[PDB]
């Protein structure tokens, strides 16, 4: 019986995280198949006595076997995964304590996972974190639960404005970021590079105001959130992942919204060549092309800004060449420092990244936008040198089908009269293109203009906004 | 055209919170009135210039003509609720500035509104505390949205458990009480007479996850919550009531379990005797007679435990002989001291409390458990002594169709063997009734006995029974 990388050179017959993470895998499958060719029903699979005599028939049964197990795994690119995270990954240690960590490459058009990191040190600590351990993303849950999923119900666009004024969880605490209170009125594209907390926290409350089914999204990209009704959920609260889910969910924004499966096993059969796996395909349309790529966009900001993370500038200098890919991300921050992810795709492959500790403790405040940024660099320009096209040349760009309005870079929305206590007002001002994922665009200019706010917000907001024209 | 009490006796024809208020809710029947007559279609009536015409005109429709609109108020009794908070509101002023206040005394058989107290001084503050303001009710929302609707779907019974483990909101942090991050399991007697937060959080979320629906009875007591999806909302976030519709909420607990409609206007009707408006009467059993008798089995323990009001210790000296009546209640307190409220009942009557400030500031940290207590005991006195049969004799008791299991005081749940990490174990220990409200009451014990808790929890609570046996 052997493991093979995808061309068929041998990973090992049936002592590290590779050969555990693909023998379990097949494990999985093996009982799958020898259920089903016993006759076994789903029935008398939920006892639990023969659910245990099925894991360790599977198991014998690669051990004895002929099986030739084919998995998606790239060798080149998974060893310089390795190297790199044996010769970079000090580079975590933030003083906080020693960082774990995990990562997952995934190819855009498959699903397929090239090459992984499961921890530091397989030796030291066996925790696979690429694939078993699951923790808030944080943040990187905003671009697919709130505002991709508002821009594909066309329920706002690219330079749509939103509310970061104070405001409070319904409990009367106070929705921090880092340990700002809030600021006042701004475009999407400031707080996804910001990352601010309440346009998001907005967000979702207008998906939930619109009854929009935002589990059937989620779910279509294999995500378990087993209650949705969270203040905190675009957030982060109240949703764990590993990072080959997560990395599964920033693969369909990469790819013009269309879901592939994640798969590290692609193919057994025996030593006869009788097929007892194969992995089938099943593409989904969870985004349309227009909001993906929107998204896309705004994601390229995240990165250029260089607000939460150096990343660009750690790759700029490692590797300027590939720096120049048409490289998107967004970063991720629990609240008390407890997790950071990093997601990068070009659009060829999505990089996962996560960091922090077995235990959950604190990192350092800047393990994310420093440490990790600087290590997934590394570990980008490490997967290159291994396979020199593998991120490839390509540019994410807006699909044809995108709407674009002409919109007040003030209210986000079209220039027109509005009702202002008392009097009706020329609302005019310096313009921008806005990006919509509907029929029809941006709407005419309206006084509640922003995501969310209240009363005062707009008074407030309102004042600033006529004492320019 | 002149306002009556129940009795006929005028209150005025056509200065204080009495006439506003009755004036203004005959104003909104009057509207409806001659919408109906003018054939003006809900249609046209969605226009706001004819909105606006209909209410000037209802308005006139009053001064001008010689209705006669009867009142529930009873007029010994609101005069006697004017004197005594003229005398004794003072009490409420706990050193952070003036304190206002506003009750609600309400009949549980008809929902007839006899007496309400609208602030301390209309002459100094016009705001109707009573028919108007809107607060958070706090944990007083736990006994209607979280342990009664649990007993009502036969989730929970009388002494059944409850996790007050520490544990966080999705966000990351701890529910808190007071300043306390939570102690141990703990009976539902316990949690309701100490108010603890954990115990209701877990309850809801045990709601949420059988998918009960939590909005059906809500709204059929005339509550509008407009998202039920809140982590905090049995302790009262994301609610927000007058003092008039809360009471209506105790009302259906105290009436075993049957709701009717606040309302301070019965009749009106022209001189000639046409009648104009009829308040018609609309009964609906929003709990089981079983629920609303735990309930108030429950509530009752709250006052005698006296652990978050003096309530009963204020009245046993104001008047022996009425702090004998079977009182039941519920406090709340919001989560910087805001708001407090105290709901009281005896089988006739419910009687709503609520202080805080206009702006919204904190109280002292004792306003509800001892300022508010003392000046609702004097309240219920000056109505008792003004009516001295009004809050009448007559027990709570427990509902023929209650059923009653014999538990572990411990599990809250029937003895037998349970398993714990390898042996089965011999389930034992001193014993208690328990009241159900479903078919079959308390279910054998089983690990996960309370309503909620870790792992770890469940570990350190099964540790601790296992030593005492
Ligand atoms: B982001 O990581 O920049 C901000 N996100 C948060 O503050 C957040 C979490 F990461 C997890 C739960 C709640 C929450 F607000
Ligand atoms: B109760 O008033 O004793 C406890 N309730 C609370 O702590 C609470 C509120 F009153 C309002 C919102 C949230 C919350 F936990
Ligand atoms: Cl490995
Ligand atoms: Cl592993
Ligand atoms: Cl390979
Ligand atoms: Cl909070
Ligand atoms: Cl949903
Ligand atoms: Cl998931
Ligand atoms: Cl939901
Ligand atoms: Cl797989
Ligand atoms: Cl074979
Ligand atoms: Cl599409
Ligand atoms: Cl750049
Ligand atoms: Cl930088
Ligand atoms: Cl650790
Ligand atoms: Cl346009
Ligand atoms: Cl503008
Ligand atoms: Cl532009
Ligand atoms: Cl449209
Ligand atoms: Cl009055
Ligand atoms: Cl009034
Ligand atoms: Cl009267
Ligand atoms: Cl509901
Ligand atoms: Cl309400
Ligand atoms: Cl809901
Ligand atoms: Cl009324
Ligand atoms: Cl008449
Ligand atoms: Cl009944
Ligand atoms: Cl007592
Ligand atoms: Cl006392
Ligand atoms: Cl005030
Ligand atoms: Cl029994
Ligand atoms: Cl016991
Ligand atoms: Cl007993
Ligand atoms: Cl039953
Ligand atoms: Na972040
Ligand atoms: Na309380």
């Amino acid at each position: 019986s052997e493991i093979t990388y995808s061309d068929g050179t041998v990973i090992a017959s049936i002592r590290d995280y590779l050969y555990f993470t693909t023998l379990a895998e097949a494990q999985e499958r093996m009982y799958d198949y020898l259920a089903q060719r016993d006759n076994v029903s789903a029935k008398e699979l939920k006892n639990e006595a023969t659910q245990k005599f099925y894991r360790d028939l599977a198991a014998k049964e690669i051990e004895n076997g002929g099986y030739k197990i084919t998995t998606t795994i790239d060798q080149k690119i998974h060893s310089a995964m390795q190297s790199a995270v044996a010769d970079y990954g000090y580079l975590l240690d933030d003083g906080t304590g020693r960082v774990e960590v995990g990562n997952v490459l995934m190819d855009n058009q498959t699903g397929a996972i090239l090459g992984f990191v499961g921890g530091r040190n397989y030796q030291e600590n066996q925790n696979n974190h690429a694939f078993d351990t699951k923790r808030s993303p944080a943040s990187t849950t905003k671009p697919l639960l709130a505002y991709g999923i508002a821009i594909d119900q066309g329920l706002m666009g690219s330079e749509t404005i939103l509310s970061n004024y104070p405001t409070n969880f319904a409990n009367g605490n106070p929705i921090m970021y880092a340990n700002s209170k809030g600021t006042g009125m701004m475009t999407l594209g400031e707080a996804l590079n910001y990352s601010w907390n309440i346009p998001a926290y907005w967000t979702y409350r207008m998906l939930r105001e619109n009854g929009v089914d935002v589990k059937g999204y989620m779910e279509k990209m294999g995500y378990e959130i087993p209650e949705y009704g969270i203040e905190s959920l675009p957030m982060g609260g109240g949703i764990e992942v590993t990072v080959a889910q997560h990395t599964n969910g920033y693969q369909t924004l990469a790819n013009n919204g269309v879901y592939h499966q994640k798969h590290v096993i692609s193919k057994i059969e025996a030593a006869d060549g009788r097929v007892v796996y194969e992995y089938q395909d099943k593409p989904v349309q969870v985004y349309s092309k227009a909001t993906a790529t929107i998204m896309q966009g705004l994601l390229r900001e995240v990165l250029s800004s260089r607000v939460t993370t150096t990343f660009k500038s750690n790759l700029t200098s490692l590797n300027p060449t590939l720096a120049n890919a048409d490289w998107i991300g967004k970063t991720g921050t629990t609240g008390q420092d407890e997790n950071m992810w990093l997601m990068l795709s070009t659009p060829r492959l999505t990089l996962g990244g996560w960091i922090g500790h077995d235990d959950n403790h604190s990192l350092s405040q800047q393990a994310g936008y420093s440490n990790n940024s600087n290590y997934m660099a590394h570990l980008v320009n490490a997967i290159q040198q291994a396979s020199p096209s593998i991120w490839g040349n390509e540019r994410f760009a807006l699909d044809p089908s995108v709407v674009k309005s002409e919109v007040l870079k003030s209210t986000g929305q079209k220039p027109g009269k509005v009702s202002v206590e008392g009097k009706e007002v020329e609302v005019t001002g310096s313009t921008v293109t806005s990006y919509w994922a509907n029929k029809s665009g941006a709407p005419a200019t309206s006084y509640r203009f922003a995501i969310g706010g209240s009363d005062a917000d707009y008074q407030n907001a309102w004042s600033s906004i006529v004492g320019s024209l």
